[PDB]
């Protein structure tokens, strides 16, 4: 569930995860092949590379909760899974952000086909 | 998503989902109804059937995680209706890649004239 | 014919209506119920209608001739239907482009499901 | 309507209009622009001229007869119009069929993109 993410990409960019962020890129929205165009797109490469590494939390993808603290998207304690996931999206929103200087609205429903690029390994 | 599934179309079959298969046969275009005319509309057939079993989704807009990385379609864990409707749509672009020997263009704009019988049940 | 319309939409629009205008609001989509979101979602409701008012006739399939060469869309003359449905793809091709300065990504992939209360009558 | 002209194409390419040359590179299938891709498209670029030179038939422009004459598509006798149209179909047909010998279904659905390119005037 991304419904968290959503909600701090919002909060970071200003801007609703649809359709901004859900269809940018060769990696925002998963599916992600070939390399990212830009620094939007290596945020949702990023964040799919660490959900990857959260192998562990494949059999219990549970929906984490986080707080707005001192301005800051803060994940809550809970199981590891719930943390690690809440981390992913935190680094991600944020990331989403800094990428706002190049984001460009050009890059939704980027075409497939420049993303048919030897994908990045993770 | 129906844009994830059509992402998975495209990596499945190497074909853009509208137009050869979005108004394919009786049951690929939205709706559909009679009997499925070849393997590819049973896909589409089925893919519906799929759909039918998850009311309790947004089989058409809920963005779920999947990756193509791997060089084949992976469901990504989630709410159990991300991975449901990602299991629709993961099935039936591999339905469709493995239908692909049959496809006929004919079929791709068809009548719901000619799509007209005791509607195959589910 | 669908694609037809379509390319009157790309040529007013300069957006695909796949995936700019095929789900957009309440009306756009491969349905359609409610009230009209805004202008451009009103564009789909009247064209909609326009199509309802050519039940005798395939409006989603039958290919009539137009052209964009004079720069701006022409039905050509041919059947009535062939020129009521090119009519109403005309004018919603051109009531989409009216309607840009109000278009909002948001409404994009409207959920229909939502969008319920009193179907406008056309 | 194009009726008479997609039977004309059948005889003479064995392929139906729709979808083969329905929707073919920038010309086939109306509201073309830009410029022919190959010969295929070239004869609807043409037939598209020819319809267009049929300035004096808007008002009326009629289904007319034709018949295989000694294995040809000929045009019957009837009202001027009947007759120039039938002309630009049978044309167009046979164009077809003799650039059957470059046609390739890959610019069936052609691109948008690839044809805006300054329109040949006709
Ligand atoms: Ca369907
Ligand atoms: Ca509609």
């Amino acid at each position: 569930s991304l419904l968290q993410f959503n909600k701090m990409i919002k909060f970071e960019t200003r801007k609703n995860a649809v359709p901004f962020y859900a269809f940018y890129g060769c990696y925002c929205g998963w599916g992600g092949q070939g390399r990212p165009k830009d620094a939007t797109d290596r945020c949702c490469f990023v964040h799919d590379c660490c959900y990857g590494k959260l192998a562990k939390c494949n059999t219990k993808w549970d929906i984490y909760r986080y707080s707005l603290k001192s301005g800051y998207i803060t994940c809550g304690k809970g199981t590891w899974c719930k943390e690690q996931i809440c981390e992913c999206d935190r680094v991600a929103a944020e990331c989403l952000r800094r990428s706002l200087s190049t984001y460009k609205n050009e890059y939704m429903f980027y075409p497939d086909s420049r993303c048919r690029e030897p994908s990045e390994t993770c």
